[PDB]
């Protein structure tokens, strides 16, 4: 039951990009960075050249927690994403001197289960989990909508929906012990941001 998908017209529509930057940033910054970084934006978002595999499960209508203080239509889908993502960001390092540096992302793979709630003009996207978890193949987690007690108590207990990820940076010197602990960190950083901000209950929200 494939979803077949232009790409090219998602990949070119910069009403979404530039929503998606928004999200990142707006959530970034709620975090706490360490004492050896300031100024870390995202630059530029880009989506891959090629897209993920969708497939549609089921349709509903948009959850009542979709609305806010048909036409409108609820997808729950599976997203196979082995493509060519790329997160670009813009960071400062620190005491006696600052560097600025750039940085990518790439190798973001998610196989993984996915609410997509086209609403009001106005997209949701609303990771559910890794198509892998175990709290599926064991049932124990409701992912059904329908459908009652759906993401009940041992939603926290889920995989990471992130499956890898790479991230490279742009004289040596000891600098380089922490360009090494800031990809670290980043990483462990952009996990807690899925995991938090759009892994439900959480989502993006474009439009």
């Amino acid at each position: 039951m494939s979803v077949e998908i232009d790409w090219d017209n998602i990949r070119g529509d910069l009403s979404v990009n530039q929503g998606v930057k928004d999200f990142l940033n707006s959530r970034l910054q709620e975090f706490e960075l360490p004492s050896y970084v300031n100024n870390l934006k995202v630059t530029n978002f880009d989506l891959g050249t090629m897209p993920p595999n969708v497939i549609l499960k089921q349709m509903d209508d948009p959850l009542d927690e979709f609305y806010s203080y048909n036409t409108d239509v609820q997808l729950l889908v599976e997203l196979d994403y082995k493509g060519d993502m790329s997160i670009e960001l813009s960071a400062d390092l620190v005491q006696f001197m600052i560097l600025p540096v750039k940085l990518r992302i790439s190798d973001i793979g998610m196989h993984c289960l996915c609410l997509l709630a086209y609403l009001k003009k106005q997209l949701f996207i609303s990771f559910l989990c890794d198509v892998s978890d175990p709290l599926l193949e064991n049932d124990k987690l409701q992912v059904d909508p329908s459908g009652p007690n759906f993401m009940g108590k041992r939603a926290l207990e889920r995989i990471s929906l992130i499956r890898n990820i790479k991230i490279h940076t742009e004289g040596e010197g000891s600098v380089l012990r922490s360009v090494g602990k800031l990809e670290e960190f980043l990483v462990d950083l952009f996990r807690n941001l899925i995991r938090k901000e759009a892994a439900w209950p959480s989502w993006i929200d474009l439009d």
